[PDB]
């Protein structure tokens, strides 16, 4: 039963390496774990920092475009206010334009009627001048006729006075001449009566 | 048995001590994994965290970059509209000034029209008066003429009247003279016959 | 006495008869005178008849002309009255015409002013109408926007629930493979240890038996 | 009778004086009449020359009144013609004016109608203005609400997008973790099987060394024993050779 004891001794001689190798065994068991895990973690940190450096850039650009948006918003607000004011002023101006045009139209009509009245007055003046000239000529003609009629009246008067004086003087001369004839009648009477009485007696003594 | 049991106990204790002296090293390796995996597990979490944050920033960036373009378009058309509104505004102000000028000239022209109308009223009044006096004088001359003609007619009747009066007075005066002379002759012959018969009585 | 009174009475008788004779002779003389100044008037009768004839014609015409002076006087007053009535009617109608003309002037003025006010009102109404129409267009385009907004929202919700579903399934697969690998390693180590605790004796004693068989088979036989 | 006689004588003388005065006056009268009887031929002339002047002045005044009356009649003829002309002119003017008034009243009625029509259209438009202001106010409200709706919708879309992207990121993360744990299990299994195989070759090499050693010693002892057996066989054969040699010697050594 000594050969099995020798088997135990050989088992010990085999255990020698089983304890000896433990160092490099556990070292190699650790190196693979460290390698794989450190590779994974390293690549993780790589991608993480890449994403971070992207996020910084994104936030920067975002702040920039926000600033631009605020500027353009203020400018736009002022512009739209100015446009509203402009539209209000346009409304007021169009109202004033309509009112002014109304006043102008009324004035133009009220002036055109005056022009018409002026022209009518001008025609009236013309025809009054004509009618006045005609009346003047008629006045001259009738004046001439009146003057001539008075001339003929005066001539008639002169003729009448002439004939009157003629008849008067004729009557006067007739009466005067008859008186003288009476004078010679008495003279010739006394000288004539006996010159015929004796003429009758001388022949009366005969027969 | 003195070397047997010594070798048996030595081998049993040797293997049962060395195997379990490596077992604890293996468990320490397990702990090393228990830390490594933890750190990897938290880094793997922050990675998704910053990924989410970056997605958020990109979304907001696109949002602002769009609502900025919208405002660019709106403000552009508003600028155009404002240019047009100010242009037409100046046009209207000028037009209103012109209309006011036209109104002033129109009024201050119809005033002078009123003056000319007044002058022409004067002219028409004077002409009407003059024509009236002309017609009056015409009528006066007509009346005077027909008066002269009537008086001419009456004188023409008198001219033939005094003629007949003359003839009548001449007839009467000659008849009276003849009566005187005839009476004288009759007296003559009366004394003639008287003395003739007287002497006839011897 | 006796003689004187008889003488004087004879004188008185003589004087009386003298008065009588003188008055008679004077009456005779006056008779001749009044005969003369009558036989004369009958001789001047002719000029008297002529004069009276001419006067007769004179007033015969005078009455006619004086009748004309009446007729045309009446006619004159008649036409004067008619002219007065026409003057009144003319003054009234001309006053009414002047009034109508003034009313036409003021009326045209009010017309122009009124049309100005109406034109301004219509312009402002047209501006309000334009604003209203543009607002309606705005509402239309905002509806056309909300539609596509909700469509995109639902699509994105679907894609979201898809992504989260795939995430959950990925967690399932992860725990699955982790448990599998753990149990696989555990079973491998178990079979390792069982094989070793079997080879602990099962091959030791039998192999040393075969070795003794070879040694004894070779050393002697 | 004495004084009576004296008084009668005196009265007689008085009567005598009366009749004497009368005969004087009567003789004067007779002389005057006889004087007139001669101048009859001339007082007649004065008579007729007087009545002539009377009638002549009468005719003169008559002709004067005739002339004046004719003048005053012609004057009224002229006045009558004048007024009858002015009436004509006035009635012409009034005819024209009474036409113009009709036209004026016509255009007056028309223009007043037009003015009332305008004053109606103005109130119409002014009411439309208010009923439009209310409308556009309501539309402003509608747009104001719809803008808020669209804003909220866009916000929710942004959020859904964000959480979806986050889900996909975590998905890729877990995929990488999956592959990692795979490549870890591989190396772990490899490292365990390596140890187990080193122990197995430890056992098998022990078996081998023992086997070839304990067999090599036995085979070497066997071959050594064979060589010894052959050596002893050869030495015994050499003993037989020398024995046969000496026996042949003694056989040839045969003699007396």
């Amino acid at each position: 039963y000594i050969d099995r004891v020798r088997s135990l001794e050989t088992e010990n001689a085999g255990l020698r390496l089983r304890i000896t190798e433990s160092e490099e065994v556990v070292s190699r068991e650790v190196s693979g774990i460290k390698a794989a895990y450190e590779a994974e973690l390293g690549d993780a940190r790589k991608t993480l920092d890449s994403v971070a450096k992207e996020r910084a850039r994104l936030q920067l650009e975002l702040s920039k475009v926000r600033e631009e948006f605020k500027e353009l918003k203020a400018r736009n607000t002022k512009k739209e206010g100015d446009l509203i004011a402009a539209q209000a002023r346009l409304k007021d101006l169009e109202a004033l334009l309509n009112s002014k045009e109304a006043a102008l139209s009324t004035a133009l009509s009220e002036k055109r009627t005056l022009e018409g009245e002026l022209h009518d007055l001008r025609g009236q003046v013309a025809k009054l001048e004509a009618a006045l000239g005609e009346a003047k000529k008629q006045l001259q003609d009738e004046m001439l006729r009146r003057v001539d009629a008075e001339n003929r009246l005066q001539t008639m008067k002169e003729e009448l006075d002439f004939q009157k004086n003629i008849y008067s003087e004729e009557l006067r001369e007739t009466k005067r001449r008859h008186e003288t004839r009476l004078v010679e009648i008495d003279n010739g009477k006394q000288r004539e009566f006996e010159s015929r009485l004796a003429d009758a007696l001388q022949e009366l003594r005969a027969q």
